[PDB]
């Protein structure tokens, strides 16, 4: 269960790390690229599984390595935050790169970030799950901010992990 966290500067991978290890969210910047890994045990159907969280530098100057962690790694989270369009659009580019430096044979979930922003929506959920269903990867929107759907989204890619 090794869980690599993709996607723009600033969609909010980290925050979602530390929703779900600590319950605990700060609004300001940590420009992530150091003290790279998370551990944590989860409980789930009947059992318990450890979970391995990976954090990554979305901004460029740092992609030149995140292929390799990739490439071992069992989950891959791609995310973006539902109220910036570049960063939706990016998601091409995380996916391609997971399949590319990784084959079919890993669980991508798709997730847009930042719900509780809705008055600066860019990307409604229906484009989000569209989105996810045509290129036949997971799908679920969260909120570091509030917790919304944070544990959810562990579970579920968890749950797809044992499955
Ligand atoms: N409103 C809101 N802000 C968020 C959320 N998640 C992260 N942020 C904010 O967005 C900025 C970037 O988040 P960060 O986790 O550092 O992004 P990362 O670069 O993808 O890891 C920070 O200022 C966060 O406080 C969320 O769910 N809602
Ligand atoms: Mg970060």
């Amino acid at each position: 269960f090794k869980l690599v966290f993709l996607g723009e500067q600033s969609v909010g991978k980290t925050s979602l790390i530390t929703r779900f290890m600590y319950d605990s969210f700060d609004n300001t910047y940590q420009a992530t690229i150091g003290i790279d890994f998370l551990s944590k045990t989860m409980y789930l159907e009947d059992r318990t599984v450890r979970l391995q969280l990976w954090d990554t530098a979305g901004q460029e100057r740092f992609r030149s390595l995140i292929p390799s962690y990739i490439r071992d790694s069992t989950v891959a989270v791609v995310v973006y935050d539902i109220t910036n369009l570049n960063s939706f659009q990016q998601t091409s580019k995380w996916i391609d790169d997971v399949r590319t430096e990784r084959g079919s044979d890993v669980i991508i979930m798709l997730v847009g970030n930042k719900t509780d922003l809705a008055d600066k929506r860019q990307i409604t959920i229906e484009e989000g799950e569209q989105r996810a269903k045509e290129l036949s990867v997971m799908f679920i929107e969260t909120s570091a901010k509030t917790g919304y759907n944070v544990k959810q989204l562990f579970r579920r890619v968890a749950s797809a992990l044992l499955e």
